DNA sequence: TCCCACGCGTGGG
DNA sequence: TCCCACGCGTGGG
């Protein structure tokens, strides 16, 4: 069963939020922006796996080699005091 | 600009690659198994969006959590000799 | 409800 | 046919 009809084309859809994403097909409206970038998208969804591939896992990615660094650079200041103080 | 066809059901493309995926779609054959879960695609790039974010994102956080309690701990080992010395 | 995932067309590198 | 990103159909929960 496909009720939900697009004024615009006559094409059906089973569900009425499938409609009304589809509608910005024609319409050309993206009223999602990605945070990080600006970027803007028709659906949710599609802003979604933007951001999370394209932002979110590079800065995660980042994120891990930035705090490997900073513990390395920590135990190595932290073997020197240990020296400097006894232990 | 379509001179590629699909001898299956004629279908006309652009791109030599792109017919060639499409005919994935008529055979079932799915290339590309998530090294993680095992479930199988047509594409890689298919595979990729699965994987970057069913697996991956949720252990990246969790690595930086781990990392970031690893910080602390450290960022604690050295306020403190510093107050020994 | 309507986010989320997935399939698959299709452009770019 | 390689890799990838995005649009958009559409079911699951
Ligand atoms: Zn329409
Ligand atoms: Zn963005
Ligand atoms: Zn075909
Ligand atoms: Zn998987």
């Amino acid at each position: 069963m496909k009720p939900f009809q697009c004024r615009i084309c006559m094409r059906n859809f089973s569900r009425s939020d499938h409609l009304t994403t589809h509608i910005r097909t024609h319409t050309g409206e993206k009223p999602f922006a990605c945070d990080i970038c600006g970027r803007k998208f028709a659906r949710s969804d599609e802003r979604k796996r933007h951001r999370d591939i394209q932002h979110i896992l590079p800065i995660l990615e980042d994120k891990v080699e930035e705090l490997l660094s900073k513990n390395y650079h920590l135990e190595n200041e932290v073997a020197r005091l240990k020296k400097l103080v006894g232990e």
